[PDB]
């Protein structure tokens, strides 16, 4: 496991987290690195972590800094299993590398989390963030979520260092979803299909598929014809699966 030893990303996980509202949780808490930050933001807190024995020694530190018995809880759990409440809360975490798509798709699915606060692998945060065209991961999310790169973090800034560098990605709930949650599932298979579908470009991929679309709609939504998947905003994606509807 790589702890985060660098006290610099601990001031910019607590500043972007201080910028949000209500109870937090964090995943894979370990010694408390960023609990113990957290913890004196005066928000609810509840820190998980798999390791019972490291989550009995948290709960003595977290609540040796708290200002008493008459607050954080920690939660010695899988978060893969966790059940998420569904009211408002605020997802913070130092993701394992090999768990982060897995940890990834349980939050993306889950309730009540309006914004999320992780790092994990530079390449992952990246994708996710759309830099350089998204991916069809991010697509498939965007109606609902909003992704940004918040900083790179190089592997010096863990103890041991994992052999990639790490990228600290913020994840927002929209409020107004571009698309029904109903329709996810239709959703994400139109993005599937677009992303390996054959064709040089959206007017020649656009043409092989089942169900066409028509052959003003491109132009007509800002989308030049030779332009890739990659290259769509999250609008004209709910724009066309409202014409392929
Ligand atoms: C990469 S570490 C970061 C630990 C700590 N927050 C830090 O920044 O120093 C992930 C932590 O999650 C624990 N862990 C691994 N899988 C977990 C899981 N599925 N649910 C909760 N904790 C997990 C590990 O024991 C480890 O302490």
């Amino acid at each position: 496991q790589n702890f985060l030893s660098d006290r610099r990303v601990i001031a910019d996980i607590v500043e972007i987290v201080s910028r949000t509202n209500g109870p937090i949780i964090e995943i894979g808490a370990g010694d408390g690195a960023l609990t113990i930050p957290l913890q004196r933001l005066a928000r609810p807190l509840t820190a998980v972590e798999v390791d019972a024995r490291r989550a009995r020694r948290l709960a003595q530190r977290t609540a040796r800094s708290a200002p008493g018995p008459a607050p954080t809880e920690v939660v010695a759990a899988d978060f893969l299993r966790y059940p998420l409440p569904r009211s408002p809360h605020v997802v913070v975490g130092n993701l394992p590398f090999h768990l982060t798509t897995a940890i990834l798709r349980r939050l993306l699915h889950g309730p009540g989390w309006t914004t999320a606060v992780l790092l994990m692998q530079w390449e992952v945060a990246r994708r996710r963030a759309a830099v350089g065209g998204a991916t069809m991961m991010t697509a498939q999310w965007w109606p609902w979520f909003e992704f940004g790169l918040a900083r790179k973090v190089s592997a010096a800034s863990f103890t041991p260092r994992p052999a990639v560098d790490a990228g600290l990605l913020t994840i927002t709930r929209r409020s107004r979803p571009l698309v029904d949650v109903a329709d996810r599932a239709r959703y994400q298979a139109l993005v599937h299909r677009v992303f390996t579908g054959r064709g040089h470009g959206m007017a020649q991929i656009l043409q092989r598929l089942p169900t066409p679309v028509p052959r003003t709609w491109l132009r007509a939504n800002g989308i030049a014809p030779n332009s890739l998947p990659r290259q769509l905003s999250a609008a004209q994606w709910a724009a066309l699966f409202e014409q392929t509807r």
